[PDB]
């Protein structure tokens, strides 16, 4: 079997992709924002406290035929930008893009925390990490990718998210048509339960490449680039004005630049992702201060190939027996 759903920013600076999951009998349709870099599949629902639902859609377990309380499981999860939610199990049936899977763990939240409520467009998080991630308890669930893996025509599934426009995740096959040149693959660790690989270095601009290793994590739920200091400083070094805010969080730069690409080695292949891709404009609504793409990694303890680096490639996430990364051009 394959799958293949499309995938579309939830505005207009890219900050998330929302793809659209059917869950249950008859099908309810939740836009989820696929995580490479976690490994829970929840949703708003019918049993999420209602003060914290703000025009989300809902999956409501008791009009799915199909679905089964997993009695005495609970999850709780906490995500690398401080935001949370937490609640109790079913399980029901889960489609994406025509492939379905039976029995999925659909998490349901009762609680989930502002940023969350505050976020209309995602109705929930469909995890693609490891399932060693995952939280619920006393019995840990797969992932919808998992749960697939043996039935696809081939165990992958590769994400190829646009820069301002809609993209696809396939599950099962390769799409020759959807990049350029070749797919270069890396070696993936999965001893942190992500992703996880190293890339060879970096160049900034027209400059010269830096072979460089850079341990991080292939991560479609985080919206920015995050590398270490000394590869953030350089690049932020090109760009007249920009600095380091304490107060905002982050480098800004002047609204007026224009902004270099930043390059990344994948083995001998480099990924180069375009300057405006770095751009996330006003701090503020009206604010000539600009916010960039590529941030430190200090404060997290791991570099993150968020969706600024990703959206410049094809990304195949190939889960054999032993994973690897695939990356190309397009
Ligand atoms: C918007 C870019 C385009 N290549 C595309 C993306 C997703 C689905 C269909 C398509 O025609
Ligand atoms: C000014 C941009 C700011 N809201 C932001 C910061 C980090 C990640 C995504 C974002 O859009």
């Amino acid at each position: 079997s394959t799958g293949s759903a499309t995938t579309t920013p939830i505005d207009s600076l890219d900050d998330a992709y929302i793809t659209p999951v059917q869950i249950g009998t008859p099908a309810q349709t939740l836009n989820l924002d696929f995580d490479t870099g976690s490994s829970d599949l929840w949703v708003f629902s019918s049993e999420t406290t209602a003060s914290e639902v703000d025009g989300q859609t809902i999956y409501t377990p008791s009009k799915s035929t199909t679905a089964k309380l997993l009695s005495g499981a609970t999850w709780s999860i906490s995500y690398g930008d401080g935001s949370s939610s937490s609640g109790d199990v079913y399980t029901d049936t889960v489609s994406v893009g025509g492939l379905t899977v039976t029995g999925q763990a659909v998490e349901s939240a009762k609680k989930v925390s502002s940023s969350f409520t505050e976020d209309s467009t995602i109705d929930g998080l469909l995890g693609l990490a490891f399932s060693t991630l995952n939280t619920v308890s006393p019995t840990q669930q797969k992932t919808f990718f998992d749960n697939a893996k043996a039935s696809l025509d081939s165990p992958v599934f590769t994400a190829d998210l646009g820069y301002h426009a809609p993209g696809t995740y396939n599950f099962g096959f390769i799409d020759t048509t959807a990049y350029t040149g070749s797919i270069t693959y890396t070696a993936v660790s999965t001893k942190q339960g992500f992703w996880e690989w190293t890339s060879t270095g970096y160049a900034v601009g027209s400059g010269t490449f830096k072979s460089t290793s850079i341990d991080g994590i292939a991560d479609t739920g985080t919206t920015l680039l995050y590398l270490p200091a000394t590869v953030v400083s350089a690049y932020w070094a090109q760009v007249s004005g920009a600095k380091s805010s304490s107060s905002v969080g982050g480098y800004v730069f002047p609204c007026s630049a224009t902004l270099p690409s930043f390059t990344f080695g994948v083995g001998s292949a480099r990924i180069v992702i375009p300057g405006d891709y770095i751009d996330f404009g006003p701090i503020s609504t009206g604010s000539s201060s600009c916010f960039g793409g590529i941030q430190s990694s200090a404060g997290i303890g791991i570099n993150i190939f968020g969706d600024v680096a990703l959206k410049a490639a094809f990304v195949v996430f190939n889960g054999a027996t032993t994973p690897t990364l695939g990356f190309a051009s397009k």
